[PDB]
């Protein structure tokens, strides 16, 4: 399986899934009428929770009856896997989601349908963004749980394929910028709008070497730096604090920011 | 105006515009209902041109009745200007849409709304993505008037902070790429749910160094290599080709795809191909 995709998992299969009788049935009667849009700490997860293994047989079946386009994840990934003439041994799918129940639910789902069509996919959980706060340590679980795989993949000697079809855009831009510079190959993207998977401009990036050194510095120095020692080392404190990269937490000082140390730490080493 | 503001347009506001019943009742009228999905080409496009004045004024007092909140445009600028602290006095917002008339309504009515509040904003159009075929022209398009225009704002010393709320998903994600590429400091989303910004990791990046040497090496010999030519100046063209950077001529030679030479101008100036 050197042949990698990686998706989001959004709740397309949730929301379309409602178009079954059976299946609106048995939501209504759990009460689950807008499982699709549950916020992570509704009580209602639970319903999903305790009727995990009937609600998952059930989207199944569904997914059987109607087929790939009732999930915008199996939609987007077949049709690339027909464009770029993958074959199922070849091919390893990489599915992310939140870690809440309705997201796991749908997860779950695309993965037994994905080995049902003889593909192999494992699916990874994620911290929920919930607000400003959330949002960062969303970000750090992203490199943790999605981009640091990615990176080895790479080092195995795997190709990396990036459908950034399903998932909330900023989740999306993370992943396409991230996943790049952990080196996966194509970015790829399935307009509903006209039925075809086209690939995004996605050339071979890397850190500005400038600012890599810069940054690399900041790491020798624990993490944060006075101004007099980032004047001595020839660092642009108030550049790297404009591009959102440094934060002035001192009196004089600026300390590198925690997504930017987390990067690093994923891509070039693993050390301090 | 050293801080510059980047932002699609797309026609939220067009949509919410409808929950006021006299905005409604006008629309309604000219039979206008679903005038936030128009295709470029729906002849109701002309029907929006024929009442330019009207639908604007209207919108625009609309806006000016219910505040921001009706367009994911103005939400996410005011916030981010407020959360960044820019002054009116040095900002400037860059804004662009499909050269539509119901998205180049929108954005003429953003535009106003922003002159108002005494910011200065301009608004570019761009060509409809509406097929495979439309959506390579499409990116050429962006490069030609987005994101050009960026490296033009870099070089001439300014700021430059992407708003990454409005827009196709597909079209933002490259604005984000490119846009970084050619220099902007900062990406910035605002989550429909809530009150403020976000801040997009926006590391600073440049092509691979190994890949901007191989790249380069293209247009040395007439932008199409054979594999042995290629084998001998050390370039992988079957990895380039895994990577959607050249595409196979014939039996024996790889031409560097269109794509990358908009990208090549990025580090060579817009027009290289020309000298």
């Amino acid at each position: 399986m050197n042949k990698v995709h990686v998706s989001a998992v959004g709740t397309s299969l949730l929301k379309n899934s409602l178009s079954a009788d059976n299946v609106k049935k048995e939501v209504e009667d759990l009460g689950l009428k807008d499982w699709d849009r549950l916020k992570f700490d509704d009580d209602r997860q639970n319903k999903i929770r305790d009727n995990f293994t009937t609600l998952k047989d059930l989207l199944l079946n569904f997914l059987k009856s109607k087929g790939k386009e009732a999930s915008a994840e199996l939609d987007s990934l077949l049709s690339a896997i027909e464009k770029l003439q993958h074959k199922k041994e070849e091919l390893y799918v990489f599915l992310y989601t939140t870690n809440t129940w309705n997201s796991k639910l749908a997860g779950e789902v695309i993965k037994n349908y994905l080995e049902e069509e003889g593909i192999k996919s494992e699916l990874a959980t994620v911290k929920s963004i919930s607000s400003e706060e959330t949002f960062h340590e969303g970000i750090e679980d992203l490199f943790d749980k999605v981009i640091y795989k990615i990176l080895k993949f790479k080092e195995e000697g795997k190709e990396v394929y990036i459908n950034a079809t399903a998932g909330l855009k900023p989740e999306t831009t993370f992943l396409t910028l991230a996943g790049l510079l952990a080196g996966a190959d194509l970015v790829y993207y399935k307009y509903q709008e006209f039925n075809d998977v086209v690939f995004l401009p996605s050339p071979p990036i890397t850190i500005s070497p400038r600012y890599l050194e810069w940054l690399i510095e900041f790491a020798n120095y624990g993490y944060t730096l006075s101004e007099k020692k980032a004047e001595e080392l020839g660092i642009p404190v108030r550049l790297l604090e404009v591009r959102n990269l440094v934060e002035r937490k001192g009196e004089d000082a600026y300390r590198l920011k925690d997504w930017v140390r987390k990067m690093l730490g994923i891509y070039l080493g693993s050390e301090f």
